[PDB]
């Protein structure tokens, strides 16, 4: 009857008063990120973000949230990608992600850029979002493997991709999950995420506590889709660690 909270398994949530029809519709609805603190507050229709302004969940009293707007004019809307359009605002960063990760040269030799944590956080922490264009498994599997570096399977029907030129931060920085390099001793995994802006995508989630400026890596693996040695090299070394 009063305030409804809808939690997703990823730890994010929708919160506000429902309308006469029991829908999350109004001007005082919020999406709350998995930190249970960073929030997008404002106009939602049936749970879908029309105009969310950056906010902080300051306190909750008997399930009733108290939000304060952040300074400035950061505004967001449900903006699900398509087969060809990655975003209506490719250069508008995600504010939760901006506080937790950054891109820099990978510490892995000859591995291009990598993703690094800004913060010390514990296990199972959502750090970053893997948004991209949505394409079929047929398109990915039927093309040259060298076009599939940024592909990540979403579900039975869809593969997410971050194709050129969006693989460059100067062209696309709305999410950064695609900047995480591979490792066989990763500190992170890809995981399902339901994002108020990007819709259903995947996220990067730590497997264990990480330190500030630690590089974030994920096991990509185990044969690449479509149609490398750096994989083969580390695979062997990883194997050796298991025996005399
Ligand atoms: C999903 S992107 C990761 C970000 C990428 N390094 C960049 O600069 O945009 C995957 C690509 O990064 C490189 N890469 C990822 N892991 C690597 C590794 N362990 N060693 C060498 N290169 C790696 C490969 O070129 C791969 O195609
Ligand atoms: C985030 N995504 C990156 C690409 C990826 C690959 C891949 C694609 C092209 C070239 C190399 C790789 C490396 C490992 C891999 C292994 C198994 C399935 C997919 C992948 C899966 C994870």
């Amino acid at each position: 009857h009063g305030v409804c909270w809808i939690y997703y398994p990823d730890g994010g949530s929708l919160v506000g008063e429902v309308n006469e029809d029991g829908e999350m519709t109004g001007e005082k609805i919020a999406y709350v990120y998995p930190d249970e603190r960073t929030a997008l507050y404002g106009k939602f229709i049936d749970g879908e973000m029309i105009e969310g302004k950056l906010a902080t969940l300051m306190s909750t009293e008997e399930g009733r949230p108290h939000f304060e707007l952040m300074p400035g004019n950061s505004v967001y809307h449900f903006d699900k990608s398509t087969s060809s359009c990655i975003s209506t605002n490719a250069l508008l960063p995600d504010p939760y992600e901006s506080e937790r990760v950054y891109v820099a040269e990978s510490l892995i030799s000859s591995a291009g850029e990598g993703l690094f944590s800004k913060v010390a956080v514990g296990p199972n922490t959502v750090m970053s979002f893997y948004n991209g264009v949505r394409i079929t498994h047929q398109e990915v599997d039927s093309r040259d493997w060298a076009l599939n570096g940024n592909t990540l399977s979403l579900d039975e029907e869809t593969v997410i991709d971050v194709p050129e030129p969006y693989n460059h931060v100067s062209k696309y920085c709305a999410s950064l999950g695609h900047k995480a390099n591979h490792s066989f001793t990763p500190n992170c995994i890809y995981d399902m995420f339901v994002h108020p802006r990007f819709g259903p995508i995947k996220c990067i989630r730590t497997l264990r506590a990480v330190e500030a400026d630690e590089e974030l890596t994920v096991a990509y693996g185990x044969x690449x889709x479509x149609x490398p040695e750096w994989y083969q090299v580390e695979l062997k070394a990883f194997q050796a660690t298991q025996q005399k």
